[PDB]
């Protein structure tokens, strides 16, 4: 009663992937960078390409650390939508890709190979983000002191919008 990739979500306790991130307008400039995520809801998104940022989140709190500026941007989380909460939500839909809805935004998950392959939705300017995974991981052992926002120095300014 499972289809391959149900299981996959059902069993899902970790997840890591390369990523590359388009935003559709004027010309797409795009991102790349490394997602690690793990139960019960924690990612780090990290931007290496052609900015550095990393984006540590949770239940709770997104933190976007700027390094360029040596400055984080810190905001609490009125809903759970870090990308592990996603995918043990997502249901599969007819066309076969799988969807949830959070907070009024939609976020749709394609499978290729048995793994996530991309994650598509519209950001709060109403333009769409689409995310596409490579090199992609299922349960693989991150250790957890990935997910510690360690400045680590402190120089750091800390913004709270």
């Amino acid at each position: 009663t499972l289809s391959k990739e149900e299981e996959v979500l059902q069993n899902l306790q970790s997840f890591s992937a390369h990523f590359k991130q388009v935003l559709k307008n004027e010309k797409p400039l795009v991102y790349y960078g490394v997602l690690k995520a793990k139960a019960p809801n924690w990612a780090l998104w990290v931007y290496e390409k052609p900015l550095k940022k990393e984006i540590y989140m949770n239940d709770k709190e997104v933190v976007v650390y700027e390094p360029n500026l040596f400055q984080a941007t810190i905001t609490p989380l009125k809903d759970k939508t870090d990308f592990f909460t996603i995918l043990k939500q997502l249901k599969k839909q007819t066309d076969g890709s799988f969807k949830t809805t959070i907070n009024k935004t939609t976020y749709r998950l394609v499978f290729k190979d048995g793994k996530p392959f991309s994650l598509e939705f519209k950001d709060d300017m109403n333009n769409l983000v689409t995310i596409t995974f490579s090199q992609a991981e299922i349960n693989p052992k991150i250790p957890n002191e990935i997910f510690v926002f360690n400045p680590k120095d402190e120089n750091i300014d800390i913004v709270r919008q």
